[PDB]
């Protein structure tokens, strides 16, 4: 047991899927996992462990922001022997060619946070995902007929930033998606010798705004979870 | 309605109590508020509005970390006309004379986060609470026979920091409590012209560790909520 | 005796009022103190000790700037047993509602300096005043029929700054006054375990632009001094 | 022609391999390219163009350091229509498991330099390689029976650094190799919309300490070059 | 007249000697200047203008610290036509081979202050003295048989620095003397278009701990002043 | 022999002229040195040692950028007994009154590089040249009838800087020339205990856009070399 996870070694699988909103953990468990059992309820962060095609897998939300996901990823890594962490969620896009519902795989993650500088002697730490995990995700997406975009994400500390101009800079340097965790999770993974990957679906633009329906989000979201889950299987093979 | 709060102007009172763990919102509403009604459920962040001695008051969790509470405090301030925000929770202490269960009022908040430097041209912004709110809290504590400690809090981005030595520095400069939101909330309050205060009860030491029981936490926690609630009334008078 | 103070333990009271201008120290000693004796003249930084309504009090200039006042307050605290320091000066206003002759009390002080970062491992140290001294001042002002404003001051290293943009930032984040020592004095107080407070009268506006020089301006300066002196009396009771 | 390159559009292929040492460029052109013509000699920074298995390819030294390679890659991209740059060099190891003759592929590059901060408004820019080029290299290596390691490289400004402590930090966070250009080249590629990749062979260890100079060392260097060349072929198909 | 100088264009000469101590200016005007006339008394920062060997010369203290001397040097330059500023003060030595009473000419000035970074977009501005003034001072010294070292000074913001290790770094890089103004005077001179030079007398050793010694003060101080005054005449010629 | 210099103690003179361009070193050795002998060819960084007016002198390129020249200057100083390093290069002007072919002596060197901050605990290290070498160069120039400005240079890390505004700041502060090595050479000289000086020829104007002009290159370049060589003789005397 740990400060934020009321469970014992063995309760979580070596691979954990982590959605932003906690509510999605229960949904992932009953929609994609078989024989799911509850393994955590502290602070309302429901955790579940089950199997996907015989493969043991766990799922539990990580809350919003670098400080929150840094806590859970760390405890999962050092207290429950977790080897791989896959964050699944959404992001905003700044590039005109990146459309709503596109799938983005964060090979790297920029940030305006100071956590990595605190870890790296105030130098530039390239917060990156595990390469094999990125390629597994891309191939799994391909197998499902999905066109996945791979590149840099930007993990913001402030959803409501004072410097609106930074989005122009992000666009100029090819940032594919804007979210709030990747750089933090990649930092933790690097600090404790584990693997991580962030997968996001474009939720909106930071220019204008396309209009759709939850019907065009349901299975697009399901597509993302499918990608994450199938990518783990390719990783094992 | 906003991205994270599914409610309309008027749903929240001008004063909002915000506990770390969401679960505590429901508890505060049924234990201290009368005629409470549910006003938000997005992402599981239950919000409630009711009255305390005829005084309209709302309560809703703010999640863990500066990035999370920065989102909610901002939306409450700019979209729901909230005037005062009081964070209630716990903290770790580094000073030998600060004991478990002591009540700490954050007049100021240090941090290792970069959000305030991003707002203040990379200069030092003194993240402070509203003075009247601090004095109301102190007096209310006094009226309940509580001995309140007032000073600096430290809002950490990383609960599991690599630099263990920083705690020695915190002790040397008199930091009363270590938590993860104050500096963020004070920053937002300053950015959008509102008032904020953080009140914490010492949850543990960062040296050794005292041992008690949940029985000595129940009403100590209730004491804190009482302080927060009575402080609002003194503020109105 | 210390490098910049040619006196001996006992020559100063445990409470020291400190204006920026040494000539202002003599003015204060001649106007409010009974039987005031000069206790220091090194570098012309006049220091005086006398009694206010029976209480032993000292007053001494601290020069212009954080580097200057940091030396004097530090020597007063570590070598003359001074336990409280109250800076009494003038500041420039940035907020339109802050008028001339308004009394400002800095419970917090933002800064341009790098001194607190050197002290706080390059993180954000919230330079705050001692809570009881702030409250004593508010009450003394109230007793005198004066509405004091409590909030953030901005301590600048450059009276003639090359970036006029900061003033808008200061205004946006609610800085009540701009001066040049508070953040330095509060840093020292925390480093050596003492208590400090900065009280200022607005002598110049930068929002509407305006100076001051009249009987009314000098009446407000004297009120500020009475607030400082009366606040020490309340601190004792 | 540009300031440092005396050639004309067309003299270079759209793909350029770049070793640090110009003499190494001539070596590469003489060893793997057919009908290689010298296309630049300004400052002795030898550039060559020829064909590898029918494909037009160029190779040219980039000098030592981010400042140096930043100039050449930038001119190649904005004035010679170069669309891909593959740095082929050597790096020092920090991790005990990273042995001599191991082929390292930098999907990411940490740095000491301030160049990306100047570009990214002082925030953390994750300098990453183009995903397809990384995958092409992994597959080409596989086809050659070589196990390549993919991860972070560290680009240093000081080959002789005054702080030997960084090496432990680099090891702790899993840096695979230490060199001096990757972060610079990846910054340029993102700024001007091109694609880049850095491939290195470990020529020195800092964990166990050791150099190299043998037939086996030179065999591994040539393997790295074949990996680079074969990877461009796969990129076309 | 300016905010800190009650004088009129013409009251000051085009060259001004500035010691930290206001009382030293008075001593200089009475000892080396003829027909000396006091031109400023604001804040007790005594200012004098007289003649030396027929040359019109002024002398005025600048107070302690970068923020103080910056104000005065700025006002002299923009409102009184001052072209040359020569600081004549005391400094602490960190090098073993540098002894007390030694005269150091600061051709450069290091600092832990943020004033120059604020002026120079957060980059490294090399705060240097005017070459001819340095050359003049070295020559005037030879003609007086006085020894003088030319190199870097370090202008600290904290006389009571909590960072003792920094003195070792200063020693390693050859800092000849530690004072508190040079970097500021040079920053101001470059910003407002004037020329400046700092000449210091080693008053003590930061290592051996021992301020000014015996009556050797006045004598060595007089050497510095003589060197400063003579160097002004070489300049005119 | 060192990692980048295949020579032996004794092959280099105690003073070394270093241009950026390796081919320029060759030109200098053939044009100004007698009995010139090549002592290094590693990476094509040609090095020569001959005699000038009987004085043993060496000349070797240092490559482009701070990271490159730092390596070479360091190796020369610690393994070949080099006491004096004189960089002879080209620079870009930002001041209108500074024209092409002008000779500038860098007594100081600003920079946007982080190398000196890494050496100087993140503070401001004023990168300066050895006073006597500067004085020698100014004198040798007068004796040659050549004009020469003495002041600050700016050593940039990015020749293709995305920050155009910075040139205005450089102009405001009197930067005489923009190059890419000075701050590094001076940092190294101070770290490894040697003396250095940078003499530059204004090759173009960053504003007017126009590199070296006509055959005026060789002539002005020869003036710089002559000045450098003669200054070495003044030094010996
Ligand atoms: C402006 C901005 N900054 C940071 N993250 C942002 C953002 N806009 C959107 N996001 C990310 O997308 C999620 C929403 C849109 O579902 C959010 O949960 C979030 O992960
Ligand atoms: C080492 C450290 N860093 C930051 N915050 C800390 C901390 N130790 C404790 N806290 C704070 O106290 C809360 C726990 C103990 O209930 C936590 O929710 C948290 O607010
Ligand atoms: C622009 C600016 N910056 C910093 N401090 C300032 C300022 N304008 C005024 N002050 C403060 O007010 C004092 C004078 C003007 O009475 C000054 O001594 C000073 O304390
Ligand atoms: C300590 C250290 N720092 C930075 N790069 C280093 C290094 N040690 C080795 N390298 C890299 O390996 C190349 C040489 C040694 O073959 C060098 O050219 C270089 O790319
Ligand atoms: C350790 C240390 N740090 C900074 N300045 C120091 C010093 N030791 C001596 N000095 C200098 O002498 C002046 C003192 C007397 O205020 C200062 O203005 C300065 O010129
Ligand atoms: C705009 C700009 N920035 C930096 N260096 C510049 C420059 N314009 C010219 N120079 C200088 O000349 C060298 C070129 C030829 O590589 C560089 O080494 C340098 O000495």
């Amino acid at each position: 047991a740990t400060p934020h996870i009321n469970a014992e070694m063995g309760d979580f699988a070596d691979v954990v899927l982590m959605p932003g909103d906690p509510l999605r953990a229960k949904y992932i468990a009953e929609t994609f996992l078989e024989d799911a059992r509850e393994v955590n309820n502290v602070r309302g962060m429901l955790g579940f462990t089950g199997t996907y095609k015989g493969r043991k897998i766990s799922v539990m939300g990580h809350g919003v922001g670098i400080p929150s996901c840094s806590i859970y990823t760390k405890e999962l890594i050092t207290d429950f022997g977790v080897k791989k962490i896959i964050r699944v969620g959404s992001c905003g896009a700044v590039l005109p060619h990146v459309k709503l519902r596109d799938v983005v795989i964060g090979m790297g993650a920029c940030t305006d946070s100071k956590v990595n500088r605190i870890r790296f002697k105030d130098h530039d730490f390239a917060a990156i995902a595990d390469f094999d995990m990125v390629r597994n995700a891309v191939d799994a997406a391909k197998a499902l007929g999905i066109d996945a975009r791979v590149g840099n994400l930007f993990s913001a500390d402030l959803f409501y930033s004072p410097d609106g101009e930074m989005f122009d800079v992000m666009e100029k340097y090819g940032i594919l998606g804007v979210e709030m965790e990747a750089a933090g999770i990649y930092g933790v993974a690097a600090e404790f010798g584990a693997k991580a990957l962030t997968i996001c679906t474009v939720s909106d633009h930071i220019r204008t705004h396309e209009q759709t329906t939850a019907a065009e989000r349901q299975t697009t979201f399901n597509d993302m979870i499918k990608i994450a889950l199938e990518s783990v299987l390719l990783g094992d093979k």
